């Protein structure tokens, strides 16, 4: 029993204070969320910043909304040794860099770790499908930790650690051949600094066909929009079409654009849920369940999150300021019909069919379909 | 924890009446429905009767008992328009007929409507999956519809209306260009049809591979059944074998027949649920569990629904009149062992072992397997 | 909810003793065992032994502890008729034998029988998934015996019989085509040997693409081992890639040895559980958790089993006395990523990167990767 009957505009609910920024998570417990299985995390990571590397039970794409870093996410039984420059020497993974409008996919089980490597404040949101077949657990999100000593509240519910401070010390000095000194340093006992460190003196490193396979897509300014309109805004979609891994974790994004009082037509996605997040603007938005009612009417701010549940048709319409935002899709491409336009449901239908559904005339139900020029976005016709 | 320690012939719980027909829904909190996530429904239409287009969270398979009539479905991205005959104009969907013993599909998400031509009354016996991988949301089916003000009876639990009921008049007048006067309409605020409507005056219609896929399969008496006895019956079978985008929804069916005193052997499916609907006559039919006990051992009627779970064995036996009927299975492709017969669970088994399994003796054992001559339906051999 | 802070090391709960061996089957309420839809059984088939023929709703994996014996395991629409020796006659299936170290596999809804040929006592570890696709019922295993009148305990919560003792003796006599005699004997109404019978006087049977699959794969000691570690032990694995069969049931399976003070490296799976049955002597092992928590910290002894949640990481130490194991894994090709070693997380880590985590010097960092020769195994270097 899924309630979707009253949906909101969610903001964080909880924050969590690193020595180099800051983490921000949203309510797993909304009823939204909760009959979607999906998580919302926000990171803010200051110049010279390291969010320490772990995994999670469940597939993540994360949207760079803001600055630029560089990246280590492994990939299991991916051979990806690297031999460093004036290479005494070092063998690493490769060294994957990220810009604004950067769309990142983490596989469950997948370590991975990120830096920023600029001056602006690197702004990343991470989407979460706990309901996702890769995780074989239950629809709690688990996030594990490879160093430091991070407050556990990407689910929150405790002195919680990092992997190693589980284990003995016996074990770990033989498992690594080190000294006691070290499994100390590892296990992290006294680390505080939570998730996300700053990076000490310098940072030079800035140089199975699931290998090779491409790990992001930026679906950005700088990049065409599979769908746009000049006057209205674009959308910019991440399927499995345009990047191959999208299949394999299920999952898929839409990042869209909406000019002044531009408009997104009525519409619904048959085959997946549409968790929201708007970066930028603002903008009234409205959805409708199977009933015929409004289950949300209202406004989406910027740094909000609104998840519009499978099936629901929505209406959206820009505030004077725009209206930028990311869209989540649970998953690897989602199928959107729409209501009124140049493709839709309405020109599908005969002209016989739409008099008697809608008591009109053959001449109404004309203007009924061919009245809507546009397509997915409305030019300003309000 | 599923109750299936006693099922029953069930029978519809609710019925809606529409200006040009009726709608009746089985209980979907009956217990062997709810272990299976089915719904079902049978909708009457009657002449010149039009069943308003609207689209389900879940996969249908919908079988046509009487009548014969055309339908529009759509399906997403599937280019289909259609430019009607003395072409001012008109474009539309392609115009898709059906008849008597047609099993039709309709893929979650997609809306379609259908009209009966015909002067006989339109029966028709819908079959939906929730716990189908294309519902996203939970085991309850919902029906978005897009035209009219029907009473939500295809689960219930409200003035409940349309999609449009639920948007603001202003967002859309804008989406489809019109005055609110056909806001009016579309919202059918005083629509009072509910979901079968009569056609008025006159109704001329009746002239990405995914998009060239066949929408149907007629498993009824004008075509060969692939499991055929001339004195018991036979059982004509639409699996993704025969119709490829039953792949897609993971649904199937089985169309059977029984002559008098006729008798379907001993069997259970091995990867999926049986939800039976007698569509003529009456059988006795026992059920038996895991624990060798008797689940179900009565009499199943025309218009009555026994929902056989995955693995029970069970054993049909037509009354003086016969047995016919629609059997919905929860996979694109049913796999059903005989346990009598000449491809057997008995046959594949030697003599040696079905001696110590029931104590008889080799020559007993030789009764047994090679005892029973015909296969899936027995004629009259009581 | 998965309630996966108390792992423990479990010994059988029940026991069902038969005229020729007996039956233990684990907690199947178990937290770890819940959570992962998983069930454990273990029997012991005497000399002359034979295991009726039954089938399940779910998958099953058997590993072959002790002896060796033949096996007929039908599978659904695959023809198979072979004809005896002097040949009166009889048509029966394939007669498939198997030894110790044999991974045996058991398709949902197919029946198998087993018997012991040899002297010795035929000991099987049978591991089955219901939260696996192919069953559509509930968490909950069920098995339908064709012969005999077991006490149903492969799940307990009662007369309990076989599939025909629940069917009304007229149907039977028609189907079968025989007398109430016989139906009195199938029905097995005074059959008091439960599931495992002696064999009486003497046993001489001991000679669609998806039909030509191999049902089985040795993993044993008579076979190469995939990772191997002359002064440690080794692994060896059977998924899908070595035998094509296990995509379909969706398992796989490692069988481990461990020579004295042994150490398996610490790691975790990223896309499966792991239930570890301990077939031989005993170790230490440790679990942790994503809050960095001991969920485990104890001995895991021969005859019992220790279910390794997904990416929990983990750690195991053999006794004096070696340990040796049989894991069966969720997944037909469960993934397992090193924490130390030649290909670790932590050689993919950039010093840098390793620095700032522990606030550990390049060099300790150094240290810490390259520290560890070795790879899955390591051979005492305690
Ligand atoms: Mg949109
Ligand atoms: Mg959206
Ligand atoms: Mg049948
Ligand atoms: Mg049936
Ligand atoms: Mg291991
Ligand atoms: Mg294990």
């Amino acid at each position: 029993a899924c309630r979707l009957e009253n949906l909101r505009a969610q903001d964080p609910v909880r924050r969590a204070e690193a020595e180099a920024g800051f983490t921000e998570v949203w309510d797993q417990d909304n009823d939204e969320f909760q009959c979607a299985g999906v998580n919302m995390i926000r990171h803010t990571i200051r110049p010279k910043g390291l969010l320490l590397p772990g995994f999670s039970n469940a597939p993540k794409l994360i949207f760079v909304a803001q600055g630029f870093g560089i990246r280590g996410i492994a990939i299991p039984g991916c051979a990806e040794t690297y031999q460093t420059d004036l290479r005494f020497k070092d063998q690493h993974q490769k060294i994957r860099p990220f810009r604004e409008g950067d769309l990142l996919v983490v596989p469950a089980g997948v370590s991975h770790w990120m830096y920023n490597r600029g001056q602006s404040d690197l702004v990343l949101i991470v989407f979460a499908d706990t309901r996702n077949v890769a995780n074989q657990i239950d629809p709690y999100l688990r996030k594990f930790y490879l160093a430091g000593r991070p407050e556990q509240v990407e689910r929150g519910v405790e002195k919680s650690g990092n992997i190693f401070s589980g284990f003995a010390d016996e074990f770990l000095e033989e498992a690594f051949q080190i000294d006691g000194g070290l499994v100390r340093k590892l296990k992290g006992e006294d680390d505080e600094r939570d998730r996300i460190v700053q990076v000490d003196e310098d940072f030079e490193v800035l140089l199975e066909t699931i290998c090779t396979l491409r790990l992001k897509q930026n679906i950005g300014r700088s990049e065409r929009a599979d769908v746009f309109n000049p006057r209205g805004g674009r959308i910019s979609t991440a399927n499995y079409h345009t990047l191959p891994i999208l299949r394999q974790v299920r999952l898929s994004a839409e990042r869209g654009v909406l000019y002044s009082n531009a408009m997104v037509a009525p519409h619904y996605t048959v085959n997946s849920h549409s968790v929201m997040y708007a970066t930028r603007g603002n903008a009234r938005v409205q959805v409708v369940d199977n009933f015929g009612q409004s289950v949300f009417d209202g406004e989406v701010r910027e740094g909000q999150v609104l998840m519009i549940p499978q099936n629901f048709v929505v209406i959206k319409r820009a505030s004077d300021r725009g209206f930028e935002w990311i869209a989540f899709k649970t998953n690897d491409n989602a199928i959107t019909n729409l209501l009124a336009g140049r493709v839709s449901q309405m020109r599908m239908l005969p002209l016989g069919v739409l008099s008697n559904m809608y008591r009109i005339s053959r001449e109404e139900a004309q203007r009924l379909k061919y009245g809507q020029q546009e397509m997915r976005v409305l030019s300003p016709g309000r």
